[PDB]
């Protein structure tokens, strides 16, 4: 019953862990029982010294005995210069997927307990270390798929998101003793101007929706985009592919936990991660077609085409290599296409144009609105339009003219609202939802 | 052209990475450039000290800008105290698949060069901080997938197997420079005791065989057993691993880079670690065929015996709860089996009985021949074996008493053989091969 009130002492695995990949695996605790555990688990030969931001070398051994359970490092983060604010220590295991298992289980025997879905760095906010803002873009940071992502999400943990939203709330608190106090002191204060505070709405509703411009960026570096590749056997499907992946896939880099077909269906185009799926997907929002204008447009062409052409459709003529210059213009296709590119897949051209038409698509509504790197998501987007009607609604009754009581019910829930997103007023449902789509050991 | 010589600086990830699990992620940097290089990428703010051993905040940033990369923690081991004996830093970044590319790349651009695999523990290794008995027990470490592989690997590590095999080559060199001696200096010492060193030859080669009584635990414990299950529809076969997973599974905690399908299949029996294959598999070392009991055995059952009784074989007798007691005995199986088991799968019970069918199917050479959890590797046992060879070969040539120069010849070849162990004394083939089976960043 009820967080938001840190008692125990946490321990989680840390790092990504897989079965003959990966040198090291952490295991991390946080609590007032941190520095106990490691004192009662971590042999530390020839007195090294034990202060804070000191890494020592030694041996994790007894679980009632004295068996060595691995060679490792180990870190103090003491004091409230930590993570969690709390005293924080790190066992650096080999890790395969025996000794981090290992170690951990020695931890919750030494009286810590599991730590849940983002409880590390939901402690971080609750020891004022954070905002909402923040924690929620460090979910973004280790979930980008796309170097512009976690230049967005980097921009979210420094605080660039937190510090105009906790200003906006200030300025709204701010009018609102102004308001407060000439309600309840009799004279003692000269009377509002009446439409000085019209222009100061007209100021944070001006800024708050500057913000909500950003929302579609944010949502597409989040998410990225889903994208299907439809055609008939041997059109150039997986050559199509290849090409594609070559001069756009998102790790360049051998990465020890990634297996080789996520490594070629996430890719990046233009800054947005696009992920290709495996006449099916409508789980997709956008489909590529795949003809082979070697043969030109078939029936079989044709049947497919009448699947797909609900969803956002791009027409990839492949094999432009093999019909000559002057009949390129020439090749059918149904007449309601408005989005057609020439690739010749095995010569690995083309894909230079697919991005520049994946771009086009996508860019209908406003992705040239873009400013910096920094893009609100959907629950802080959720909570300033609700803050920006509720703060429009007393920019009508101030207008009406009905008397100070009438003006302060809005005020206070346009400061809940923008309360909300930072996390000086929030219910706890919100809260528990928000870290609960955090991965462990976060 | 030829390693065995460190010559640069090298950088490579230290931790497995998935795209959307685990904390944080390493990138690790070795070599004279390694401090030089985190000098030029690090922020850390407020003057923290920058000694050896110490944990530093802040931001590693500018790749020829200032743009900010990750907020990380740096880690800094100078002197000969380090892991490869080098100057070692190491960026602790957050890493989804993003931040630890970012930030190895520019540790690349900063005059380090991609390393190899096993290339950080090869440059331990020819810093003599470690023999090749313990380089190549930190892969059986983090490649572990039991308990005692874990156990076994740790003792490798702690060099409990390179201390014998040292100790038993100084011991062939010593009695080589009592014959080199003789047979070099007129007189200046007496003749050699003819029947006392064929006594030293028979207490070496007793040590060098027991060790070589290992090696069959050794392959179970790195490899393990690969089985198959296999069976009519509807005969119980995923009721089966259910009830055998719950309380054998090598994955007892949530573990951020591994899918179910693996923490499914992964599991240990009687501490070999047993891997589930998914008619076909002639691929397994083991093949578990099971039955219904309640229908007894079929045609359907004959065929794909027919198929797999070439193959070690347990008959799995499923859903007992459905036949009465008496009739249990009265059940037709071919009678050619010697190994069946009765289980009730969706009622998790019979799965003891599986694992002490499955553990003597095994111990039919010698799994009981077991002291400790030392135990040598293939490569290890197959120069062993010929150093065995060799060091009779003198235990012959002596007894025929033929002059000193008929002895050396052989003595040499078996230092030698030793020397390939620990590695004061290997082909740079052999070397090559060792490392290159390593993952990268170890
Ligand atoms: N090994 C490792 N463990 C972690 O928990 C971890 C990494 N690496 N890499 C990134 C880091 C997240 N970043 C942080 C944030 C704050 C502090 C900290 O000590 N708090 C102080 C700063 C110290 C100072 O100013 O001197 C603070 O008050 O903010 C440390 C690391 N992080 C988690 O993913
Ligand atoms: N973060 C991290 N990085 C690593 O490289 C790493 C881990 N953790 N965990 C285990 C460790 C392997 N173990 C070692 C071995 C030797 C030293 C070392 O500093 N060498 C000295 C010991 C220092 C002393 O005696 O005070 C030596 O001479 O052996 C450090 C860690 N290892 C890699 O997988
Ligand atoms: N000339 C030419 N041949 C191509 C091109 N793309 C694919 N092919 C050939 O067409 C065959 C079928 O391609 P494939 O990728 O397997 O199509 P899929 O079956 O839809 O995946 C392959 O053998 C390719 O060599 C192209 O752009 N030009
Ligand atoms: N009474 C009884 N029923 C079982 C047992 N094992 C499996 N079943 C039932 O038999 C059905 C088929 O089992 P299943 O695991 O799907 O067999 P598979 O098709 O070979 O994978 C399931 O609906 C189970 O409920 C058992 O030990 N006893
Ligand atoms: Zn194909
Ligand atoms: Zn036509
Ligand atoms: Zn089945
Ligand atoms: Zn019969």
């Amino acid at each position: 019953g009820s967080h938001m009130a840190i008692t125990g002492t946490i321990a989680a695995i840390a790092t990504a862990i897989v079965p003959q990949q990966g040198s090291v695996g952490i295991v991390r605790v946080s609590g007032s029982q941190a520095i106990a555990i490691a004192q009662t688990l971590f042999d530390a030969p020839g007195k090294q010294v034990w202060e804070s931001h000191r890494i020592l070398y030694g041996y994790i051994r007894h679980p009632q005995t004295r068996q060595i359970v691995d060679e490792a490092l180990l870190l103090l983060m003491k004091a409230p210069r930590s993570y969690t604010r709390e005293d924080v220590v790190e066992f650096h295991c080999h890790g395969g997927i025996i000794a981090v298992q290992q170690v951990l289980q020695l931890c919750l025997e030494s009286g810590a307990r599991l730590a849940q879905p983002g409880e590390f760095t939901l402690r971080a906010f609750l020891n004022g270390r954070l905002d909402l803002t923040q924690a929620e873009s460090i979910a973004d940071l280790v979930g980008a798929r796309s170097p512009q992502a976690a230049q967005t999400a980097l921009a979210g943990l420094q605080g660039k998101l937190a510090h105009p939203i906790r200003q906006l709330r200030a300025n709204c608190l701010d009018i609102l003793a102004e308001i407060e106090a000439r309600i309840d002191f009799e004279e003692d204060l000269p009377p509002l101007d009446d439409e000085a505070i019209i222009s100061d709405i007209e100021n944070i509703a001006a800024e708050i929706s500057q913000l909500l411009a950003t929302k579609d960026k944010g949502e597409l570096l989040r998410t990225g985009l889903k994208v299907a590749i439809v055609g008939r056997p041997n059109v150039g499907k997986s050559s199509l592919l290849n090409a594609w992946s070559q001069s756009d896939r998102a790790i360049v880099t051998d990465l020890p936990g990634t297996t080789r077909d996520v490594v070629e269906s996430q890719l990046v185009v233009g800054g947005i991660p696009v992920q290709v799926l495996d006449q099916a997907a409508n789980t997709a929002d956008l489909v590529l077609l795949t003809i082979d204008a070697a043969t030109g447009w078939t029936t079989g062409d044709q049947e497919i085409y009448e699947q797909v052409k609900h969803r956002p459709l791009i027409l990839v003529m492949n094999k432009i290599d093999l019909v000559e210059k002057q009949l390129i213009t020439s090749l059918e296709y149904p007449e309601n296409i408005t989005q057609i590119v020439h690739t010749a897949a095995a010569q690995k051209q083309g894909i230079d144009s697919l991005e520049t038409a994946i771009l086009e698509i996508v860019q209908t509504g406003k992705v040239q609105a873009a400013d910096m790197d920094l893009a609100i998501n959907q629950r802080q987007a959720a909570a300033l339009t609700q803050a920006k009607m509720s703060l429009e609604q007393v920019q009508a009754t101030i207008t009406q003219q009905l008397p100070l009581d009438f003006w302060t019910i809005d005020l206070r829930g346009a400061i809940q609202a923008l309360g909300e997103i930072t996390g000086e007023e929030v219910t706890e449902s919100v809260l528990d939802r928000i870290f609960s789509r955090f991965c462990i050991g976060k």
